[PDB]
């Protein structure tokens, strides 16, 4: 107290193996603000809203949604990634020739600042130019409150482990909403949605990111 939210580990084995994680001097967290219709050169490689973080629902090579998303004082926000860039808390990699799965910016922890300090996930993490980019592969819809949502190309999963039967991995959206399970990973297509279940961490949650395995403690 500096307060603790709770701690990643990546099981089996700033680039460690665990991360603190822990109320902020400041909250950096965001929420979803002004939806803006934008159009695209082809040629076009980011997207940057003046001072603020978004994320890019790509339409077609002609125009994109952007969602913009303003400071929340009441949450603080943390991302991992296998991105050494700033914008990464947690560094994390794979668990002659190598190959990674992990994204460069893989998901958001985002915690309330006040009590019970609930930690929640959501999927893919802003880059440098604060911004999140869905391209016109992944997977985008409208939610049943009206809001566009969409999936990463090779999703977050999590699983709360366990009247009846043992914990069942589901997808975590980049709004955080819950899917179930893609047909194959990386399928260009969205699971069911499941409204009975949330993306708020609890303790013992594991996150599949694509390459490693956190596991969530509660402090």
């Amino acid at each position: 107290e500096p307060v603790k939210y709770g701690e990643l580990v990546v099981l089996g084995y700033r680039r460690k193996s665990r991360f603190a994680l822990y109320k902020r001097p400041k909250a950096n967290g965001v929420k979803p603000s002004t939806v803006h219709m934008i159009s695209t050169p082809q040629a076009s490689k980011a997207i940057s809203c003046k001072g603020q973080h978004s994320i890019s629902y790509t339409l077609s090579r002609n125009q994109t949604v952007v969602v913009e998303y303003t400071h929340d004082k009441d949450t603080d926000m943390f991302q991992v990634g296998r991105s050494t860039e700033s914008p990464i808390d947690f560094v994390v990699t794979d668990t002659q020739i190598t190959q990674s799965t992990i994204s460069r910016f893989a998901c958001r922890i985002v915690c309330d600042r006040n009590e019970p300090y609930t930690a929640r996930i959501f999927a893919a993490g802003f880059d440098s130019s604060k911004n999140i980019f869905l391209g016109e592969k992944a997977a985008k819809w409208k939610n049943p409150d009206g809001h566009m949502d969409g999936l990463t190309t090779n999703g977050v999963l999590v699983m709360h482990p366990r009247e009846s039967q043992p914990g069942v991995w589901r997808e975590i959206s980049v709004c955080g909403d819950v899917y179930t399970l893609r047909e194959t990973r990386s399928a260009q297509q969205r699971g069911k949605m499941v409204e009975s279940e949330t993306n708020v961490l609890q303790d013992g949650s594991l996150i599949d990111l694509c390459g490693a395995t956190l596991l969530w403690r509660t402090a």
